[PDB]
């Protein structure tokens, strides 16, 4: 089942996963994204060093300005990768949300809101990611795993 690490956290948050994210693991964040809201990511590190800054594995970056988008890139050695632009955004200023991250074998499975938004191919290894931090202008509700 779903086993949450915090409620209402405050932002930016930076917590450790409690277990190794294996294929078939689920990330659930609740949470409304504020009516100023320029942008806010969910980042999937491992470690939270922050200088060296931390791998990051998964960056989930849902930007509003515009029409708005979803950034995702990885981040190793301090140096960031190719983005995969997403533009089939279900996110809006002044509106709650519920992320689901499924982790695959080979990639994470990302739906919002009970639908599918996107998938994202592992460029590092997902057993290296043990910790998870929120930042940006968002407001959360919950972070839970289910493994
Ligand atoms: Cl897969």
């Amino acid at each position: 089942n779903l086993q949450n690490i915090i409620y209402n956290p405050v932002i930016p948050f930076v917590g450790t996963i409690p277990d190794q994210l294996d294929p078939g693991t689920l990330i659930v964040i609740r949470g409304h994204v504020p009516s100023d809201a320029d942008r806010f990511q969910v980042d999937l590190q491992n470690g939270s060093s922050m200088k060296p800054r931390a791998d990051v594995a998964f960056h989930f970056n849902p930007r509003f300005k515009r029409a708005g988008c979803i950034v995702c890139n990885t981040l190793i050695n301090e140096k960031w990768g190719r983005e995969e632009i997403t533009y089939d955004t279900p996110f809006k200023r002044e509106k709650s949300f519920e992320i689901v991250i499924m982790v695959l074998k080979d990639k994470f499975q990302v739906a919002v809101n009970g639908k599918h938004t996107l998938l994202y191919g592992h460029r590092i290894g997902p057993e290296k990611i043990d910790t998870l931090g929120i930042y940006g202008k968002v407001n959360i509700h919950s972070i839970g795993f289910s493994f």
